[PDB]
């Protein structure tokens, strides 16, 4: 660690031009009191500054004021290079201007009375582009340097020549000069980041590594991947930092409707960016000036293809620029297009992790005033599909609901909004999470699951069942470091079989409810379509869908309507639904990455059911959920009563002991004609006490009147099957025992 | 029903999207007997689109919908 | 001339606009205190007839801010680079003259998802919007606005942060939706004396916008 | 090269199976105890194990069994140990606990686990290797 | 893969054989095999053994799924 | 062997019938 970084800290020193360094640091670093030294901290930004002796400082960091803290584009807590510049020497002229909004009010002459006793005999070290703040008459004048003479920095010395001008400005210009856009905003792609800025800041740093190697570095990037990702955030860091010429090139902004007039374009435009410098060309979206010579009917794109073609890797081609791409599709561009030379290095920017979702956290979150009891680290482990994009929406949603919240019980006074409330506003805990609660990725925004109100508490009885998806569902996504260590892939897939009406249904909505993953839900014969394959390419693209933003959970509701077994037809329907169960096969295990695709199936016939669909590695637990017996029935009629007023004296006992072969659906037939008897002696009773609350909660006298005709759902056959089916899964389960060591 | 490969699946979804749509409608499903037919195993295309159809009709009757008024 | 109270009924996706057209253009100081840019997109769908265009005109006859409309079909051209040009006349017309606000109608027009259909000039189309939508010094105090029937056939790169963030519903409306809708229509008309709009409001159940 | 994997071989088509397109076609039998002994010791090759727990049993008592059920063996086995490890690791934070997977973990695993093919699809499988080799009719030791 | 020894290196034998020695291919002045099938109970091995022809031979690997194209 | 036996008849059947 060299030791000429140092980290910005609070300011002893009032004074604006000045910074304090610790005795132990001059030492370490030969410099004085007196000396001039040049600041330089992020956004290529830079500024000049007095260092001085300072015993509190401690040597590892620096005092500066807020005022040479904010020209360096820097926080409390921010690394900054330090490094002194004597060639600087005192000015011929200075240049600096009011900013409108702090002379509001006032006018006449401010040289006389802040300009001049601020810059007298101190002469300090200014910088163009500096925007220091002078305080007298009742009140802090802020200027900006718009010019010196002696090159970018110089000193104000007793004769350098101060010119100060009147016609001040709104700050749209500094809120510009602040937003430049860092290589520090696109953490996340640490891989990718690196392969794009090497190609781009090592052949115009320092090219003796390629002139001492003899080879030519690489002038061509390909950024492809999931839209909303920053390749274009990427392409506007490299056009805002480095230094070379820059040319942006948008897709379909060549076209012309004259005929040549777009190669004509390219052409115009190819040789302007090799005319002025070394430069850098970003083509953005080139699937509108690409379609692969071969799919296109037309003549114009395959002549815009041979000019790219040509002007790209021909006879004098290319001297010393570098060619930037960037596309939402890598698969319809031409493979000739796609060649070295061209477009050689194809980096892949990506879905990102948790560490990269917290690194777009904390740098979105550095510039509002957010709390100080938010904690990103949970933000970001709860988050697990976005694709990058919806973090910046994220907290958009979450300052929206915060402003919202601010406006509705303070009024809002419309005519001018009252200063007090804007020094305290914050960003609260709440507001993320509901912010959080009311968002979905950008990619599973069509697939969309209905807001059903569901508890883990509202599903009685099936405790084992309950604890095992709980286990099935949690343990691969809170826990990936045990996962990792023992070096074993968690098993995925449940299939829940059994007779109808049992809480197969209400599990997959339990689930849809307070899982921490996406969910994706399909019915039975949903994803089947008229025309040949589309029914494949929807369950292809849902199923990347649900391995693109992992970890998701899918319900495959009605594998008997989605999944036969084969051919089972005697005479086929054109030969569809045996590539359905081929795709489904395929995808639920096949030659993919299986990063996280938990497979859900409920179904009421299993006897149709694929037996490698039944195989472990797509469906291995094979859940049975039976009828309930009498605490099962005891908690589904304690369950389904959660929120009712109820008599004190009603006893569920009898109830739970008396039917001995109902279900969970035949229950609520009873609750809901409990409640409708009740509802009608509420009706007549409210009609009697009209024509000449009655009853606060259901009485024992309705449930003995709606239990006259409560009949039981399944029958004794197919009861008899599926218990024959359980237990030919058991005696599948042969040649076995406790199993002692 | 219709002749082509999961139009009478998409028939049975658009009357059930119309009925759940503008609640509360209600709903006359005759000829249960046409519909439904039990389904067992037939060993054809006619057996496999009653099954899909059935199983259409127990997703869109009892499945992860919103159930305001049908 | 329609104004803001001629939509009652859908009152929460009327604030829901509403914000995001009048708090960034009226009094910018909470988004500037606060430091976060405010969103830039609205996507109203839902069923056919119920006041998406009706809300549109409230915005366009409420706020002083310039009004450029775009219908679907009517940027398009038969030769080559004509539409793209259209389109960007459009965005530099509203971009160059004040903070204003766009309303691209029927977008499921010029949005076939990319993917279904083999005309190069619908993708060019669709580039053209994902480019003048989110790039390099994309928008400046202008905010666009979607109309559509079907939300699902426009493309995921289109339904992003950024270009359509805020997807409001204009659903139907309930009973007392109705209510408002029953009496805001007959404000004009000096029906009866003897006449009530609850019972009126109470007794259909289907009837949207 | 072409490669085919296809789980039914009465679908295809009898052109396919001639030689010239696809003449190696290899079944990929059942694996017995010598198999699923090389099995569970190629799936457990990157995990750590117990020194006194043997596979041989594993092996032993599992007869029509295959690599798919050994993996759901083996991921039952980790799913019970990684409950162990965050139960002892709920116990420490109220008042490493699991280094490897011991024989507790393994006979919890391996009540639950069945086969995955039946004994009718295995017949299937039997008499279409036999009609192959019935289609290798009149063949010996071929003296010239 | 465990297990599957012949089956295991016959396939290896049978892809390296023509990318490594053509010389005694065309001294003999034969045509070597092309395909190979694998087909038995399904979760057995076979796309295991794709993957690892996938992963370590010298040939170019094209992965296809059945009804994709 | 590559052919079977019931293709073998199907073609005997269609030389029978042209
Ligand atoms: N990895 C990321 N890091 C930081 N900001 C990101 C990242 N991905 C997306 N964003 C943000 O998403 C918004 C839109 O992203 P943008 O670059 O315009 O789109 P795209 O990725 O489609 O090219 C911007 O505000 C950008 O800063
Ligand atoms: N085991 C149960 N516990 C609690 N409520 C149940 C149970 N079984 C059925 N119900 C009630 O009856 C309804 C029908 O159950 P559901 O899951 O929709 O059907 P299915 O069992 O056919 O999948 C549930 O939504 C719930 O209201
Ligand atoms: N929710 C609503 N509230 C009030 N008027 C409505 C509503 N929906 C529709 N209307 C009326 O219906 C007519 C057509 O509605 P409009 O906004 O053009 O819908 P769209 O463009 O979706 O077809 C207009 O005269 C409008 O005033
Ligand atoms: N012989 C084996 N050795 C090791 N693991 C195996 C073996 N057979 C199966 N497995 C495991 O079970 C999975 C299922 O095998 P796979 O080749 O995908 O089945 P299939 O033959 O149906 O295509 C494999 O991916 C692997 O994890
Ligand atoms: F430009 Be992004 F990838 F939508
Ligand atoms: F979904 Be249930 F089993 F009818
Ligand atoms: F008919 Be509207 F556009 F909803
Ligand atoms: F590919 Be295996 F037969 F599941
Ligand atoms: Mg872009
Ligand atoms: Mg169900
Ligand atoms: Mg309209
Ligand atoms: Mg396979």
């Amino acid at each position: 660690k060299k030791d000429n970084m140092l980290l910005v800290d609070d300011a002893i020193n009032d004074d604006n031009s000045v910074i304090a360094i610790n005795s132990n640091t001059m030492d370490k670093l030969e410099l004085f009191r007196g000396d001039t030294v040049l600041v330089k901290g992020k956004k290529r930004k830079d500024t000049v500054l007095i260092v001085l002796i300072d015993d509190e400082l401690e040597d590892g960091a620096c005092r500066i004021n807020r005022v040479v803290r904010n020209n360096l584009r820097i926080r409390l807590g921010d690394l900054v290079t330090i490094h002194p510049c004597p060639d600087i020497k005192y000015a011929t002229r200075i240049s600096v201007l009011p900013i409108a909004d702090t002379i509001e009010g006032i006018t006449g002459n401010l040289f006389d009375v802040f300009l001049k006793p601020y810059f007298v005999e101190a002469y300090r070290p200014v910088r163009k582009g500096d925007h220091f703040v002078v305080r007298g008459g009742m009140r802090q004048v802020e200027f900006k340097v718009v010019d010196v003479e002696p090159e970018e920095y110089a000193v104000v010395a007793q004769d350098t020549i101060i010119h100060w001008e009147g016609e001040p400005i709104n700050r749209e210009d500094e809120e510009n000069n602040m937003n430049e856009v860092g290589y520090d905003d696109i953490g996340g792609c640490r891989k990718q980041m690196a392969q794009i800025r090497e190609m781009v800041e090592l052949p115009l740093r320092h090219p003796q590594l390629f002139k001492a190697i003899g080879i030519k570095p690489p002038r061509g990037v390909l950024m492809y991947g999931p839209p909303g990702t920053g390749k274009t955030l990427m392409a506007r860091a490299v056009a805002n930092e480095t230094g070379a010429f820059f040319f942006l090139i948008n897709g379909p902004e060549v076209m012309s409707k004259m005929a040549g007039e777009s190669e004509s374009n390219l052409r115009k435009a190819f040789e302007e960016a090799e005319k002025n410098a070394p430069a850098i060309i970003f083509i953005d979206e080139i699937d509108s000036i690409a379609p692969k010579r071969d799919k296109t009917n037309g003549e114009v794109e395959r002549r815009v293809v041979s000019q790219l073609l040509t002007l790209m890797d021909g006879m004098k081609a290319r001297s010393n620029v570098v060619v930037i791409a960037a596309t939402n599709r890598p698969n319809s561009i031409d493979p000739a297009l796609r060649r070295f030379g061209r477009f050689d290095r194809e980096v892949d920017i990506g879905i990102p992790d948790a560490t990269g979702r917290l690194e777009v956290l904390r740098i979105h979150t550095k510039n509002m005033k957010l709390a100080d009891d938010v904690d990103l680290e949970a933000l970001a482990a709860e988050t697990h599909g976005y694709v990058g994009a919806d973090i910046a929406s994220l907290c958009s949603e979450a300052a929206m609901q915060q402003i919202r919240e601010k406006m509705d019980l303070i009024d809002l006074d419309e005519d001018e909004i009252d200063a007090e409330v804007l020094d305290s506003l914050g960003v609260t805990m709440d507001n993320f999470r509901f912010a959080l609660g009311n968002s979905n990725p950008s990619a599973l925004r069509e697939t969309v699951v209905e807001s059903v109100n569901v508890t883990w508490d509202d599903v009685g009885g099936l405790d084992e069942i309950k604890e095992e998806l709980k286990e099935t569902v949690e343990y691969p996504v809170l826990h990936p470091d045990q996962y990792t260590k023992f070096g074993l892939s968690p098993s995925k897939g449940v299939l829940f079989y059994g007779p109808p009406g049992t809480g197969k249904t209400l599990l997959a909505k339990a689930v849809a409810t307070e899982v921490s993953a996406n969910f994706i839900s399909v019915k039975g014969p949903e994803l089947l379509s008229m025309w040949y394959g589309e029914s494949e390419s929807n369950i292809r693209d849902i199923f990347d869908k649900a391995r693109a933003a992992a970890p998701t959970v899918v319900f495959l509701d009605e594998l008997d309507s989605i999944a036969k077994a084969r051919g089972g037809s005697l005479g086929d329907a054109g030969g569809a639904s045996d590539r359905v169960v081929n795709q489904l096969l395929t995808e639920m295990d096949g030659m993919n990455a299986k990063k996280n695709v938990f497979v859900i199936g409920a179904t009421n016939r299993p006897d149709q059911i694929d037996p490698a669909i039944l195989r472990p590695g797509r469906l291995d637990q094979l859940i049975y959920v039976p009828l309930p017996d009498e605490n099962a029935r005891l908690s589904i009629l304690n369950a389904q009563l959660r929120k009712t007023p109820l008599e004190p004296g009603l006893e569920l006992t009898a109830i739970a002991k008396a039917t001995q072969g109902f279900s969970g659906a035949d229950l609520l037939y009873i609750v809901q004609r409990a409640a409708k008897y009740a509802i009608k002696d509420s009706i007549e009773a409210h009609r009697q006490h009209e024509a000449e609350d009655p009853v606060p909660y259901i009485t024992k006298e309705h449930f003995a009147e709606a239990m006259k005709t409560a009949k039981r759902s399944v029958s004794d056959a197919e009861l008899r099957r599926y218990e024959a089916y359980s237990q030919q899964m058991k005696a599948s389960r042969g040649q076995f025992s406790n199993f002692n060591f």
